[PDB]
């Protein structure tokens, strides 16, 4: 049995789960670094794309608290490796559209334990090597540890991917993230899975930062496939 072979046939796998061609969600966000808290609402169109649908564009909207009400991210992510994804922001402050390009993908998404880069397709298949490491039951769940390593060349802040998946859905339950100097920068649990319109998706989220001392918390809900959304949520002029 080849590994690496092995490792891609289940990440291919893991990309069919999503069958849909469009959907809405709603979540909150709970940021919190030494007690303090920094909380966002919002809300996330997206819709496929591309030649054979397989490109995914997303329109973030945030509601709430006030001071970050209006905020818009835009991202045109594309499937393979010869156009970098597409990003930009609408900053109600200074009324305001900016590019998020390059380096910048690597910086926190508004102030969360996320980054920028974290926010666009995770299974972009082609983008990263494989290597199949075996099973292990985690708090009850059968899982695949699948370790992904980006290609050469790719724009990222991170060196390679541990993914726990569960056998029975195909989604990720834990992932652990490394950094350029191989240190661990980012915990993600995938803490709660739902069947949406006949679709497993994750629901439920924590991503730990050990070396920033943070945590985030985020909880989608009225979650739909297949909605019918126009391609006019996608236009840069949906921003601005
Ligand atoms: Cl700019």
């Amino acid at each position: 049995t080849d590994p690496v072979k092995a490792g891609y046939d289940l990440a291919v796998r893991m990309d069919q789960v999503d069958t849909s061609q469009d959907s809405y969600s709603e979540a909150v966000m709970s940021i919190n670094r030494g007690g303090k808290v920094l909380t966002r609402s919002f809300k996330t169109y997206s819709k496929h794309f591309g030649k054979d649908g397989k490109d995914e564009y997303s329109l973030i909207v945030f509601d709430r608290p006030a001071d970050v009400n209006g905020t818009k991210y835009l991202v045109w992510s594309y499937r393979g490796l010869e156009q970098d994804d597409d990003m930009w922001v609408y900053l109600p402050a200074e009324s305001l559209v900016r590019r998020i390009s390059g380096s910048s993908k690597f910086a926190s998404f508004m102030r969360s334990d996320l980054s920028n880069e974290d926010i666009q397709n995770l299974d972009d298949v082609d983008e990263y090597d494989y290597l199949l490491q075996g099973e292990e039951n985690v708090d009850g769940i059968d899982c695949y540890i699948l370790e992904r390593t980006p290609k050469k060349g790719k724009e990222t802040q991170y060196s390679r991917q541990v993914q726990w998946v569960r056998k029975d859905t195909l989604l990720r339950l834990r992932a652990d993230y490394y950094d350029k100097k191989d240190r661990l920068v980012k915990k993600l649990f995938f803490s709660r899975q739902e069947k949406i319109d006949g679709i497993w998706t994750v629901t439920q989220m924590r991503v730990e930062r050990p070396r920033e001392g943070s945590f985030t918390v985020i909880d989608w809900s009225n979650l739909r496939y297949d909605v019918g959304l126009s391609d006019a949520y996608f236009e840069h002029s949906a921003l601005q």
